[PDB]
């Protein structure tokens, strides 16, 4: 995506997360020499992920409201 709607930081693991308008997530490893990445989760990844349940996570319906680091 296009813009980065939200930014989140995992304090415990020094990991950066970015959520874009489109709903793609990117998690950079924060290192002394810079950011290392960027792995991504997308709607496609999620679909593959469920592999057992689906509907609310429909393509049309699918959108991400918020992301929180654990």
């Amino acid at each position: 995506d296009d813009p980065i709607l939200q930014i989140a930081i995992d304090n415990s693991r020094n990991i950066l997360y970015t959520r874009s308008e489109k709903g793609v997530i990117q998690v950079y490893d924060l290192g002394q020499d810079g950011q290392g990445m960027s792995a991504s989760v997308s709607q496609n990844a999620i679909v593959s992920a469920a592999g057992n349940i689906a509907r609310t996570i429909d393509r049309s319906v699918f959108k991400i409201v918020q992301i929180a680091v654990i």
